[PDB]
């Protein structure tokens, strides 16, 4: 490579070697890519754990250039997850370092893709229980983050990777219709406002995919939450839910449920179906973007 790396920062990106996996238990299928955005090149790897014992990932690699910026941001984003170890939460496995070029971030791959999808998918037959249970575990993978004073600024269905299991891994792959009023005014994130973007959320999952507020200019969805709004509740969204994300968007910030909370209250309800409610799509909702 002929950029200069050490002119980086030590204290800054301290420990990118701490989670370093040696070029060799990695192989990378650079014929099969799964990533497309206006960065972000993820193609199918394989990794060979302890020393069997291969392992599928997506291998996170980054375009030639520009100077010592982009290769700060690109691993200062893989630092990220260091030290996010939660079933509910989307981990690095580590970062390989060879040279001529880009580093690589390696994630756990996900067979399902993102949660929003899985559940948009006409041919999967998700129950009340089923999406109620996604919810649950998003709200574990919160409750972890938030122990962490990590602030998401992001949370969605879109967001959030569901892997072979069928657990959920809260991920980040404006965003003004999932946020809280006081973040819309102030555009200042708490752990406070990823709780109204949960309740986003659960109505993402209760409608299985459907986009909130189609309707409303995306521009302004102050005013219309001003007028004194919420989201309506979804045909098969239980009363005691819809209470949850009624409160979830409560106009005080500090009057809403902790993540806690809302882990607490979602299991119970939960605990209360035994998977013979079928949810389906309305059709007013079908083809919405
Ligand atoms: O998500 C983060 C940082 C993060 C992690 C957890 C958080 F709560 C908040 C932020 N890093 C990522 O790089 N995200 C991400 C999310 C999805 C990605 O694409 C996949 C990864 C594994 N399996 C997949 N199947 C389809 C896409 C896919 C991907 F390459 C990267």
């Amino acid at each position: 490579v002929h950029i200069d790396l050490s002119a980086l920062n030590p204290e800054l990106v301290q420990a990118v070697q701490h989670v370093v996996i040696g070029p060799s238990s990695l192989i990378v299928h650079f014929n099969e890519v799964i990533g497309r955005g206006h960065f972000g090149c993820v193609y199918h790897g394989t990794l060979l754990d302890n020393d069997g014992k291969k392992i599928h990932c997506a291998v996170k690699s980054l375009n030639r250039i520009t100077d010592i910026g982009e290769v700060s941001q690109f691993l200062t984003e893989g630092i990220i997850m260091k030290d996010f170890s939660h079933p509910n939460v989307l981990s690095l496995l580590g970062i390989c370092l060879r040279s001529e070029g880009s580093p690589l971030v390696v994630l756990p791959y996900m067979k399902h893709g993102d949660l929003r999808n899985f559940i948009r998918n006409e041919t999967h037959n998700p129950t009340v229980k089923d999406l109620i249970g996604f919810g649950l575990q998003v709200a574990k993978g919160m409750k972890f983050l938030a122990s962490k004073k990590f602030v998401h600024r992001d949370l969605a269905a879109r967001n959030c990777m569901l892997d072979e299991k069928f657990t959920v891994k809260v991920a980040d792959f404006l965003p003004v219709k999932w946020m809280a009023l006081e973040s819309l005014q102030t555009q200042k994130f708490t752990t406070k406002s990823d709780v109204w973007s949960f309740g986003v959320l659960l109505w993402e999952l209760m409608t299985r995919g459907a986009p909130p507020y189609p309707d409303v200019n995306t521009f302004d969805i102050t005013v219309y939450l001003l007028q004194g709004r919420r989201l309506l509740q979804p045909e098969y969204c239980p009363d005691p839910l819809y209470e949850v994300m009624l409160k979830c968007w409560h106009p005080k910030a500090e009057m809403r449920p902790s993540f806690s909370e809302l882990v607490s209250r979602i299991s119970a309800i939960f605990s209360t179906f035994i998977g013979e409610h079928y949810v389906h799509v309305n059709a007013t909702y079908v083809n919405v973007k």
